[PDB]
């Protein structure tokens, strides 16, 4: 059993919210424990995971839940099932608030090929600190489905040359194609241009129960890497009447132009971001992250015959690894968050989060 390990995450987070069209506050601690054990020897191995969360707000116990994932293994494939945090174009479970957001189902990877990633899987629920069942994020949680089905395969054509394709299917709801192109170009020491190209194309599926579903998303994001900077530039347009399906539960969606509130995925919206990275490791403070991005969107269809929507957000973050002493490995994360829309609400948000893993065995 000396392949098996424990560890708990601990996650201290504080937001301090100006909503309006209201200054309030909240506090709260989140832990995730994490068992895996190793595998059973042989060429079909077997093993068993335990993932138990709990929320706490500051204190008053608010979320918990125990899931297990069973794993097999065999070669270079694995299938588990149990609860699953998948992260994935068409599906990657939201971590950006106290808890990861959990997925219950059966996911099978396989990378037998030189350079190829096969995966298949299906979710049948979510699960999130806020009667399961899947659906599009804003629409009818009575027109749900148990049954998200998922293809994939990424291929590295060259080390600096890798392609994607995935298939999403909420059964009955809707369809979503997805096609990534990832290029990275080095252009001398320290300097790399990191080209990351995006497209979906999501139609309804079966019996339609949520309504139709029409968007098609094209996003990029360009990145200048140089030494200890980054500069970057982000592209993303939706087309069609419909925002960019996501899952429910606030799951993150796949796309170059994400900011800490606002998607930038309302329908008709174009967008386009401006981003700066710093890593002060050589200005003698290793563990110091500074990354600052803004995003403006335009075109947001209010329906009608009314005047488009438009929005921006900024996004600041200070990041801190602490390198020494006895909270060595603790993570700071300071956010700062400003955002307007012109027809919609305001925001000016801080957050404050502490993240630690803790070694059990």
């Amino acid at each position: 059993l000396a392949d098996s390990s424990a560890h708990l995450d601990l996650r201290n987070f504080y937001q301090l919210r100006d909503y309006r069209q209201s200054q309030a506050g909240n506090w709260s601690q989140g832990f995730v424990l994490r068992l895996q054990s190793g595998f059973t020897g042989g060429p079909l191995g077997f093993g068993l995971d335990a993932t138990g969360l709990l929320g706490v707000k500051l204190p008053v116990d608010d979320y918990s839940h125990l899931g297990l994932t069973a794993k097999l293994r065999y070669s270079q494939t694995q299938l588990q099932v149990g609860i699953l945090m998948p992260q994935l174009p068409v599906a990657f479970r939201d971590d950006v608030r106290l808890l990861p957001q959990t997925f219950d189902g059966a996911l099978l990877t396989s990378s037998e090929i030189e350079g190829l990633t096969l995966t298949a899987g299906q979710l049948w629920k979510s699960r999130t600190r806020e009667s399961d069942d899947m659906y599009i994020m804003g629409r009818d949680k009575a027109h749900a489905s148990d049954e998200f089905n998922l293809a994939g395969a990424t291929y590295a054509f060259t080390p600096r040359l890798s392609a994607s394709y995935y298939y999403g299917q909420l059964k009955d709801i809707y369809r979503q194609h997805y096609l990534g192109l990832l290029h990275t170009l080095p252009l001398g020491e320290g300097l790399s241009l990191r080209s990351d190209l995006r497209y979906f194309d999501s139609g309804e599926d079966g019996a339609a129960i949520s309504g139709p579903v029409d968007n098609r998303n094209l996003n990029a994001m360009l990145t200048l890497r140089a030494g200890a900077h980054a500069f970057g530039i982000g592209v993303q347009k939706m087309i069609g009447n419909d925002a960019f399906p996501v899952l429910n539960g606030y799951t993150t969606p796949y796309v170059a132009n994400l900011m800490a509130y606002q998607t930038f995925t309302r329908p008709q919206e174009k967008s386009w971001q401006l981003r700066y990275d710093y890593d002060f490791a050589g200005l003698g403070l290793p563990g110091l992250n500074l990354m600052t991005r803004y995003v403006q969107g335009r075109d947001i269809d209010r329906g009608a015959g009314r005047a488009d929507d438009s929005e921006w957000e900024r996004n600041t973050d200070l990041s801190y690894v602490i390198q020494s002493g006895p909270l060595k490995s603790v993570a700071l994360k300071w956010r700062n968050i400003t955002y307007r829309s012109r027809y919609g609400a305001d925001l000016d948000e801080n957050r404050f989060i502490v993240n630690y893993t803790l070694k059990l065995w």
